DNA sequence: CTGTATCGTCTTG
DNA sequence: CAAGACGATACAG
């Protein structure tokens, strides 16, 4: 049930997303096998140039903690205060700190 | 078993 | 009618 996007298939996106920006429809077309959402997620939670790689450092975790003690569970919004993260980013971290908490 | 990328679905633009 | 948003879920390791 999940289409994992493989390191070919992140290639091929990022040439297309150089090719035609940001149009999905399009840039979906020239995979026999994904839609334009599948692409948009990808590349917007994964591949932007702006996403951040590198393991959450201490104050990271911190920062998010404060941040939902301040705003609940507003992941969107929380996320505007991680230059490379996303809301996607931001819930999984919560997930697995609170797990780690004891939830 | 856990950590996390994808997906169902609702909401917003 | 596309894109944003969030909970749930698959699944690798």
């Amino acid at each position: 049930k999940k289409q994992k996007f493989t390191p070919e298939e992140d290639e091929m996106l990022k040439r297309a997303v150089a090719q035609h920006g940001s149009d999905w429809k399009m840039i979906a077309a020239t995979f026999p096998n994904r839609n334009a959402r599948q692409c948009r997620d990808r590349w917007k939670n994964y591949l932007a140039p702006s996403i951040s790689h590198t393991p959450w450092t201490a104050e990271e975790d911190a920062l998010l903690v404060q941040k939902i003690q301040e705003y609940g569970r507003q992941w969107a919004i929380i996320a505007k205060f991680f230059p490379g993260r996303t809301d996607i980013h931001i819930k999984n971290r919560w997930v697995t700190i609170s797990n780690k908490l004891g939830i």
